[PDB]
């Protein structure tokens, strides 16, 4: 289902590429996506899918125009049209300078020193869910570790109930991975029905989770809007719940399929941290983007005001021009290109939370199943949209291999 091709696009640059359904999805996502890295491809195509849009396929022009805001806007940064213009969670959905004091707020609750203060209770619970699984000799790692590690903890970290958690994974699914049960717009209002009351409850009474900082909090000399707070909320539950989630699975389907990696880390385990970024790298998961403020000529493509423009922050990474050998996993790589958590003013707040329930995991997991396997005839199947994700990841290992601590 192609749109027709805009006058100002030559035909040259066409190359049909289904962000929700590339057609090399079997072999891998990431890999399905690195068919715009083929030498048939331009560094920068129009896709007549999905309404019509650019892709920047290259980590030099994905980087350029993640820090060029003057003319690549954050106003409507989701693909198809209809989703980036319902979109408006803050601070995602400004630009700079607007987007400054809210980045602020944003720090203050998902930044650092709160991954810090939450180290224990993390630590605590991927030990509690990997124990409970260890003598089983098998599980569903998305639903039996992947989703519930970083949802419960983000749950803590926002004091929400734990039985909210299928509702709220639903919709923001529908976001990142459009069914077609649902537009953006209905889902986003969906999740604003549920925050709303909360964040009112809790401007009356203030608690110390992060829903009440910001619903608390400053911006510009003033209180935040009850408004303000349920957009900036709203982008919270998406990135607690979508994202860690689904590239704990990446990682651990990988992992499943390379035993000298895992001892890598379960000798050196110095080396973990530069592992996660590594497997951050070649299991990229994101792509959003960006909309034309002005007519601009980028590279020798002449962009229009309104195109919009797909800049995967999935593919720097996995450019050979940034890394060689880009889909080998290489732990020992002297330096790992990406830009995985983004690139630019709106580089990934949770960053931190991120890379701390990874590096937990990894040690974790390693320690107590050093030995694990994809379930044997098993068909792992990877989906594609701003934030891909694997459906489902079954493995077994013998419990007569595995540890308690
Ligand atoms: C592997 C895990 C994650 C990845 C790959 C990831 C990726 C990203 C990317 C690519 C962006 C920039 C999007 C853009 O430029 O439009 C972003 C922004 C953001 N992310 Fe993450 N994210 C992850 C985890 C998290 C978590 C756990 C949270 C917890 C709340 C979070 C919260 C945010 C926020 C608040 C922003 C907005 C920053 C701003 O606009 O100033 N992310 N993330
Ligand atoms: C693109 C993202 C990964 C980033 C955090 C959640 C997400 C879906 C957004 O809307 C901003
Ligand atoms: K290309
Ligand atoms: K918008």
């Amino acid at each position: 289902n192609l749109a027709p091709l805009p006058p100002h696009v030559p035909e040259h640059l066409v190359f049909d590429f289904d962000m929700y359904n590339p057609s090399n999805l079997s072999a891998g996502v990431q890999e399905a996506w690195a068919v715009l890295q083929e030498s048939n491809v331009p560094d920068l195509v129009w896709t007549r899918c999905n309404g019509g849009h650019w892709i920047a396929t290259r980590g030099q022009l994905i980087r350029e125009a993640y820090e060029d805001y003057r003319h690549f806007s954050s106003e409507c940064p989701f693909i198809p049209r209809e989703a980036g213009e319902a979109y408006d969670f803050i601070p995602t959905s400004m630009d700079p300078p607007e987007q400054r004091q809210f980045r602020a707020l944003a720090n203050q609750v998902v930044g650092m020193p709160v991954v810090d203060k939450l180290e224990n209770r993390i630590q605590e619970l991927a030990c509690s869910l990997i124990e409970s699984l260890r003598p089983q000799g098998q599980c569903n790692f998305t639903e039996d570790y992947a989703e519930p590690f970083p949802i419960r903890i983000f749950m803590l970290l926002a004091g929400l109930p734990e039985e909210d958690i299928p509702h709220l994974g639903y919709l923001t699914d529908q976001m990142t991975r459009p069914d077609g049960s649902m537009t953006f717009a209905e889902a986003k209002e969906a999740l604003y029905d549920y925050l709303i009351p909360i964040i009112e409850q809790r401007r009356q009474k203030p608690g110390t989770d992060a829903i009440s900082i910001v619903a608390n909090g400053q911006v510009n000399g003033r209180p935040i809007t009850s408004d303000e707070a349920k957009r900036m909320c709203g982008l919270l539950l998406v990135g607690g719940l979508d994202t860690v989630v689904n590239f704990l699975s990446f990682s651990m389907e990988f992992l499943a399929k390379s035993p000298e990696h895992r001892q890598e880390l379960i000798e050196r385990p110095e080396r973990i941290p530069a592992a996660c970024e590594e497997l951050l790298r070649r299991f990229s998961l994101v792509a959003d983007g960006r909309i034309l403020t002005s007519d601009y000529e980028f590279h020798g493509v002449q962009l229009k005001k309104g195109d919009q423009i797909l800049l995967p922050q999935m593919l720097s990474g996995l450019d050979e021009r940034e890394n060689a050998a880009p889909m080998h996993v290489d732990f020992s790589r002297q330096k790992v290109s990406h830009t995985t958590f983004g690139h630019g003013s709106h580089l990934c707040a949770g960053q931190h939370l991120a890379r701390r329930e990874i590096i937990v995991t990894l040690k974790e997991w390693l320690t107590r199943i050093p030995d694990f396997s994809i379930a044997p005839g098993a068909q792992i199947q990877h989906k594609s949209g701003i934030v891909s994700g694997v459906q489902a990841l079954p493995l077994v290992w013998d419990p007569a291999t595995t540890k308690a601590v």
